[PDB]
């Protein structure tokens, strides 16, 4: 029903915060433990899952990503075991601590946000990740997936449960049918804390017009982007157009659009830039200036913002790096952003000045996905410019407390006829 899992999501909340980091650790040891042993199960759950995806046959990028395969699982043990050994100081952990005056402390403790509801696309390789999170942030946790992966969904909360059986709270974890049971749900506020629509531009509109005195932090639009310039290896720079658009074509940071140096348009760098994406099978358009620059060129665009998701791009040549920022700023969604060139000033210049959630100098728009950070697991990436950049570790779904405790204070203490003066040092944390 609805309310029953509110209640089970408070009881989990009430457990997990009187739960020793001694509990939760080997909690999620035994959840990676028992995801290496008994992964068979899922692997074949989410081979008939794939199978009758298939069957339905939605489009093909999509029954890639809904894929599944061992070395993703062996990823997410060794990062779950990453979480488990660096876990042990979420909750607790002092942040600021002071002494204002004589026999009077203050400090700011970490806290639990308590009940999540997570929405997120059919992935069904992040549902651990995020059952690992709120295991280890001790924080009530409610889910919903796409119907694809859900047979899949369904066994990977056995494992969750399974494993949660040596800890007895069985709550802090669960799952939820239809979208029906989600309004009706995100209806019933007051027992819920954030929303993270791992990835959803109406949907993030109409929890948006549901979100009663709720909260919303996700990633609605992804658009990343990527620059050359005169002082760049043509040979880095194929090789990471190649990375960038052919690991996941669609997942959330593949970049869709390329910039190029109008000073090496006459370098013929473009006619090998087309011959690998033809060699990948990729249909490039082109925009105003390029469009004008070509005899004829490749077919006109519509919308350089415009979100294509597929084995698609976008070529613009642009007149200097000044206009690079600003097609940057005025067309990007500040997911990630990347470059190439050997001139360190240049280098510099694009990092301080561009703005998006990431920046990346000689690297692959691939790299943005929180596990190859070393922040081990995480829920999904941030566009917003509140609580979180980019992707959303542990540390992501905590807040802070001001616990203060003093002898006899008060207010007039510290007026005209006070007795005790400020002090206002910050000495060491424990
Ligand atoms: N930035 C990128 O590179 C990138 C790439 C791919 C996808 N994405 C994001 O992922 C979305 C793709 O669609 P999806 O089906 O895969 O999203 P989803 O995570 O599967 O969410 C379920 C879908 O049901 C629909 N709906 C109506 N009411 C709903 C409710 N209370 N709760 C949940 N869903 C409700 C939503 O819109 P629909 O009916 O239209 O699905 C929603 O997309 C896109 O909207 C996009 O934001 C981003």
């Amino acid at each position: 029903p609805v309310e029953v899992m509110a209640e089970n999501a408070r009881t989990g909340s009430r457990q997990m915060q009187a739960l020793t980091p001694a509990q939760r650790a080997s909690a999620v040891n035994t959840l990676a433990d028992l995801l290496v042993s008994r992964e068979k199960f899922i692997l074949d759950a989410n081979a008939k899952d794939l199978a009758e995806a298939q069957k339905s046959g939605l489009a093909k990028p999509l029954l890639s990503r809904l894929s599944l395969n061992p070395a993703k699982l062996k990823n997410l043990s060794v990062g779950l075991k990453q979480i488990a050994e660096d876990s042990h100081k979420n909750v607790g952990r002092v942040l600021r601590r002071t002494r204002l005056a004589d026999q009077l402390e203050l400090k700011q403790v970490t806290v639990p946000i308590g009940v999540l509801l997570v929405i997120f696309e059919s992935r069904p390789d992040s549902l651990p990740q995020v059952a690992a999170l709120a295991m280890a942030s001790a924080n009530g946790l409610l889910l919903k997936g796409g119907k694809e992966a859900a047979h899949s969904n369904k066994a990977l909360m056995e494992l969750v449960k399974e494993a949660l059986a040596t800890v007895g709270a069985e709550h802090a974890v669960s799952l939820v049918s239809t979208r029906e049971e989600i309004s009706d749900l995100l209806s019933m506020e007051n027992h819920i804390d954030l929303i993270i629509p791992r990835g959803s531009s109406d949907l993030v509109r109409s929890i948006q017009q549901q979100s009663l005195h709720i909260p919303v932090l996700g990633h609605a639009e992804g658009v990343c982007h990527v620059y050359i310039d005169r002082d760049a290896d043509l040979e880095k720079a194929l090789r990471i157009a190649r990375d960038a658009k052919c690991d996941y074509p669609a997942a959330c940071n593949a970049m869709e659009t390329l910039l190029i140096h109008e000073d090496l348009m006459s370098g013929a760098i473009f006619g090998d830039v087309c011959n690998m994406l033809k060699r990948e099978g990729v249909k490039i358009y082109a925009g105003p200036r390029l469009n004008q620059q070509l005899t004829f060129g490749p077919p006109a665009a519509k919308s350089l913002k415009h979100e294509y998701g597929a084995l698609e791009c976008c070529i613009e040549v642009v007149p200097s790096l000044d206009e690079a920022i600003n097609h940057i700023h005025t067309y990007g969604s500040s997911h990630t952003d990347v470059i190439v060139t050997e001139n360190d000033a240049a280098a510099r210049q694009f990092l301080g000045s561009v703005d998006s959630a990431c920046v990346f100098h000689n690297a692959s728009s691939r790299f943005a996905d929180g596990f190859r950070f070393g922040l081990g697991a995480e829920v999904g990436i941030s566009t917003a410019r509140i609580h979180a950049r980019g992707p959303v570790g542990v540390e992501g779904l905590l807040t802070t407390k001001w616990i203060l405790e003093g002898q006899d204070h008060a207010a007039a203490d510290f007026a005209e006829g006070g007795g005790r003066t400020w002090l206002h040092e910050t000495l060491p944390l424990d």
